[PDB]
């Protein structure tokens, strides 16, 4: 068996390489990559998303969300309170001010520290899940808005045809912004590219493990698990490196950098943050793996999680039993 102790892969295609992407998918599987839940991604030198980012200031972040924690350092759940709009410049701005800039540091091991001692007391504000696109429509290699659909995955390998749309999100961040120990909907595939700005630190669980991550959850959070059965469907909860190694968790933890996509594997749980004032795009995506990993996902029927048109389709024909509850949790 190809990777046993679960270790993030880092990979450097060629050029030639990067031409086909459902065969590198596939060859970094042959190497064992999913089995850490996640893998880095450097581009081959010659290439680019687009030629520069001067001019993206004036995206509009219509609803950008303060993120507001409450529990202990190590163990607490965040909400998302909404605030006025405001463009990617004013955003960049309010990034880089006194009250919200990365403070001074050694390292990344020192920025790390800091962030799991001090977040709790501070509300970051974060620009997320804004659909839209960077990539120029002129590169051709990796470019998140021209992948091939998940509904189209689906058609090829179980023949059948349903409705949605498949599309790319932005998520402009600042020092502490946060993302919550979570799966993709659907236990889906992602892949993010971090754009430009400062890094994003990201922790994972092997999703052989994910069970371990769950019950520790359910401790940890013992009324939100009463609640719902899927509860971190949520983006809710986080829990520390500190507090996973106290409890056995086995995981794993690499910071990304400006230039480089990371991909998630089905059933990979996921958390993390950004150092500083960053954009990165990111999108869902199938294999034929998946379907698998589909048809077995949680779901989340007490309401919170409440997610897109296109995930219906998916509950529809993989989880028909399911469909009815889901669906009174959707209306
Ligand atoms: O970048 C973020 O805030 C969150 N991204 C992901 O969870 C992802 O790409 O799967
Ligand atoms: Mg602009
Ligand atoms: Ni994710
Ligand atoms: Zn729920």
């Amino acid at each position: 068996a190809q990777n046993p102790n679960c270790n993030i892969m880092i990979f450097h295609p060629t050029k030639e390489e990067f031409n086909d992407f459902d065969k590198y998918i596939a060859y970094m599987e042959s190497q064992g990559a999913h089995r850490a839940g996640l893998a880095k991604i450097i581009p081959p030198k010659e290439w680019k998303a687009r030629e520069t980012y001067d001019n993206i200031s004036e995206i509009l972040i219509a609803t950008p969300l303060q993120q507001v924690a409450s529990g202990r350092a190590g163990v607490f759940t965040q909400y998302h309170k909404k605030k006025k709009a405001m463009t990617v410049g004013e955003y960049r701005h309010l990034a880089n001010s006194k009250k919200y800039q990365t403070p001074p540091h050694q390292n990344f091991e020192d920025l790390e520290r800091k962030y799991w001692k001090n977040r709790i007391y501070n509300s970051p504000i974060y620009g997320a899940d804004i659909s839209g696109s960077l990539f120029d429509e002129n590169t051709k290699q990796w470019n998140l808005g021209h992948l091939g659909t998940i509904q189209d995955l689906l058609e090829k390998e179980c023949g059948v045809v349903i409705e949605g749309v498949n599309t790319p999100y932005l998520y402009f961040g600042m020092w502490k912004t946060t993302f919550a120990w979570h799966t993709e909907d659907m236990d889906l595939y992602s892949i993010n590219y971090l754009h430009l700005g400062e890094p994003k630190t990201w922790y994972v669980v092997p999703p052989e493990h994910g069970q371990r991550l769950e019950r520790l959850a359910r401790e940890l959070f013992p009324g939100s698990s009463r609640g719902c059965g899927a509860f971190l469907r949520h983006k809710v909860a986080l829990i520390s490196p500190t507090v996973l190694k106290e409890n056995g968790i086995p995981f794993n933890r690499i910071t990304q950098e400006a230039g480089e996509f990371m991909v998630t594997f089905p059933y990979g749980y996921h958390a993390g943050f950004n150092h500083g004032f960053n954009c990165a795009e990111a999108i869902n995506f199938a294999t034929p793996r998946w379907i698998d990993y589909g048809k077995m996902a949680s779901q989340c029927s007490c309401g919170e999680a409440r997610v897109t048109f296109s995930m219906d389709a998916f509950v529809r024909i993989l989880q028909p039993e399911r469909y009815d509850l889901w669906k009174r949790g959707q209306d």
